C-alpha cells in the first residue's frame, strides 16, 4: 500500500551504506523501490547513507545497472549535514531537545525505567551552549549528545527521548554528526521522498514526529519484510573472515550472497525480482526453479562427457570420414539457431551409461539415431570398449555422446558449490571449507561459440554458466543449481 499515491508524483529511494558490498537483502529493497516508482510513473532516487563515520560506490552502481534498475539522481546523506544541524539548533529553540551528559549504562536504565534525564529541563541558552561545545569537539562536547524531548513514559522505547546527535572525535571536516533516526526523516523530507520504505523490523511513531515537529512535508512510510536466506553468512565480519583465510579468494565467489556473486552463479534478476513478488530465512529452492523455468526455453543444449570415465563406443559399419549436419541449438525453439554436429565411427559415452548396457539391445544416441549394441570388452574388471552397429534411420534409453575427436573436443571444468555453512543460523566450527567441486569434462566444439556468461544446459546433466575462458581454450562452467 502506497498511502495516497498519485500517478506522476511518487518519490522512492534507495538507501544503501557505503559500506559494503550489496547482498540480495538489498535486492529486495532496490527492486521494491523501483517496483513502486514505477507502479506510479515516478522516480527512484539513490542515497549514499553514509551517517556514521567509517569506497564501495561503484561496486554499488554496478550491481544496480546489473539489476536493471536506474535512478533519477544520487546524492549522500552528508550533503544535508548542515542542514541537520540547523534543524537541531531549530529543535533546542523550540525547546524540543536538550543536551544531556548522562551515562551511556544510566541512560538505558532511566529509559527502561520511564525516569526524565536531570538535563531534559535544561534551558534553551544552556542546551544551545552544550550543542556548541559538541560542534567543537571539546571534552565537555564529547560528553555530551542531543536527545529529542518527546515523551519519556511514552509506551514505546522510540519516543522515549531518542538521541538526535553524537560528538565523534575519533574515527575520520565535522565533530559532531546526526543520529540515524534523526536524519533520516529530515533527509527524506528535504529530498522530495513521498513514500520511503524499509525493513519492518516501531520508529514509524517517531520518524513521523520529527517530521511534524519540524513543521516538513510529510512523507509516508511503507514496511516490507526482510529477505534473507538458510545456510547464509551475511554478517560483514564473517564474509572478511572467509576472504581473509583463503576459503573463497575474492568477494565475488559464487558462495556469496552477494549480487556479483550470484549473478555469477547463475540467477537472472528476473527470477529474482520474481521471487520477490511471489514471495525468518527463506529457502533457495523456490528461487532456483523460477531462475529453471525462465532460463529453459531461451538457452542452447550441448552435450558433454566425463573426460576421463568416458568409455570409447565404436560404431563398426562406418568409416571415420566425419560427417557433419545441422542441428538447432534448442529442439523447441528455432531462434536460438543451429549448431554444426560431427559424427564418425567412434564415440565416447558416460560409464555410468555404458555399465547400463549388454550384447543386442537397441539404444539411441541422442540427436543422431539408434544403434545396436554387439559386445562389451572389459579388461581388469572394468569396461574398456563397447562395439555396436549403427541404426540411424522403440526404446527408453536415450543417452547423449560426443563424437571422439580430441582435437576438436573443448576441454571444461565444471565446479559445482554447496553452502558455506552447514547450519542455517565459534560458528567457523560449521564451515564447508570444501564446498567447490571440480570435474573435467569433454564438450562439444559448437560450445566454443559461447561468451563469458553465456547460459546453457548440458543435456541430462543440468545447466552451466560460463564464467571463464581459460588459455589453449579451456572453459570454466559453474553449475547452476535447479531447484530439484
Ligand atoms: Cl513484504
Ligand atoms: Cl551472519
Ligand atoms: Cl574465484
Ligand atoms: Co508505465
Ligand atoms: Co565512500
Ligand atoms: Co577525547
Ligand atoms: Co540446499
Ligand atoms: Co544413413
Ligand atoms: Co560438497
Ligand atoms: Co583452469
Ligand atoms: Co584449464
Amino acid at each position: 500500500a502506497m498511502a495516497n499515491a498519485v500517478i506522476g508524483n511518487v518519490v522512492t529511494r534507495f538507501p544503501p551504506e557505503p559500506s559494503g558490498y550489496l547482498h540480495v537483502g538489498h535486492a529486495k529493497a532496490a527492486f521494491l523501490n523501483n517496483y513502486y516508482a514505477q507502479m506510479y510513473e515516478g522516480k527512484m532516487l539513490l542515497r549514499f547513507d553514509d551517517t556514521n563515520p567509517v569506497k564501495y560506490e561503484k561496486s554499488i552502481i554496478e550491481d544496480l545497472e546489473n539489476l536493471g534498475l536506474k535512478y533519477e539522481k544520487i546524492s549522500y546523506s552528508s550533503d544535508h549535514f548542515d542542514l541537520l544541524e540547523k534543524y537541531c539548533i531549530d529543535m533546542i529553540k523550540m525547546n524540543k531537545a536538550y543536551a544531556d551528559d548522562t551515562g551511556v549504562e544510566d541512560m538505558r536504565n532511566q529509559r527502561g525505567e520511564g525516569i526524565e534525564s536531570i538535563n531534559r529541563n535544561n534551558s534553551i541558552e544552556k542546551n544551545l551552549e552544550l550543542f556548541n561545545e559538541m560542534r567543537k569537539g571539546t571534552e565537555i562536547g564529547q560528553k555530551n549528545c542531543i536527545r529529542a524531548k518527546i515523551n519519556m513514559q511514552s509506551k514505546n522505547k522510540c519516543m522515549r527521548d531518542p538521541v538526535m546527535y553524537r560528538c565523534i572525535v575519533d574515527v575520520p571536516k565535522y565533530k559532531c554528526y546526526p543520529t540515524y533516526d534523526f536524519a533520516c526523516p529530515i533527509i527524506d523530507s528535504i529530498e522530495g521522498v513521498t513514500h520511503a520504505l524499509r525493513t519492518n523490523e516501531d520508529r514509524i511513531e517517531q520518524y513521523n514526529w520529527f517530521i511534524s515537529t519540524l513543521n516538513l512535508r510529510k512523507v509516508y512510510i511503507y514496511e516490507f519484510s526482510r529477505l534473507a536466506f538458510v545456510k547464509t553468512v551475511m554478517s560483514k565480519r564473517k564474509l572478511k573472515w572467509f576472504v581473509e583465510n583463503n576459503v573463497v579468494d575474492s568477494w565475488v565467489d559464487p558462495r556469496f550472497p552477494t549480487i556479483k556473486g550470484i549473478l555469477r552463479r547463475g540467477l537472472t534478476k528476473e527470477a529474482l525480482f520474481q521471487f520477490i513478488l511471489e514471495q525468518n530465512l527463506m529457502q533457495w529452492d523456490k528461487l532456483w526453479s523460477i531462475n529453471k523455468q525462465i532460463i529453459d526455453p531461451i538457452i542452447p543444449r550441448y552435450a558433454a562427457v566425463d573426460k576421463n570415465s568416458s568409455i570409447l563406443l565404436i560404431l563398426t559399419d562406418l568409416t571415420d570420414q566425419v560427417i557433419q549436419k545441422e542441428r538447432d541449438l534448442h529442439m523447441k525453439n528455432k531462434s536460438l539457431g543451429t549448431c554444426n554436429m560431427y559424427y564418425n565411427n567412434k564415440y565416447l559415452i558416460e560409464l555410468e551409461d555404458a555399465q547400463t548396457l549388454l550384447e543386442n539391445e537397441e539404444i539411441t544416441l541422442i540427436k543422431l539415431g539408434n544403434i545396436i549394441i554387439k559386445n562389451i570388452e572389459k579388461e581388469n574388471g572394468k569396461i574398456k570398449q563397447i562395439n555396436a552397429l549403427s541404426n540411424f534411420h522403440t526404446t527408453k534409453k536415450k543417452i547423449h555422446w560426443l563424437p571422439y575427436l580430441p582435437q576438436q573436443l573443448i576441454t571444461c571444468t565444471l565446479y559445482e558449490y554447496d553452502h558455506l555453512i552447514t547450519v542455517d543460523k565459534d560458528w567457523t566450527n560449521f564451515i564447508n571449507f570444501n564446498s567447490k567441486h571440480e570435474t573435467l569434462v569433454y564438450a562439444e566444439p559448437s560450445i566454443s561459440s559461447l561468451k563469458v556468461s553465456d547460459k546453457f544446459q548440458f543435456e541430462r546433466r543440468g545447466y552451466f554458466i560460463l564464467d571463464k575462458i581459460d588459455p589453449h581454450h579451456h572453459l570454466h562452467l559453474i553449475k547452476i543449481p535447479d531447484g530439484k
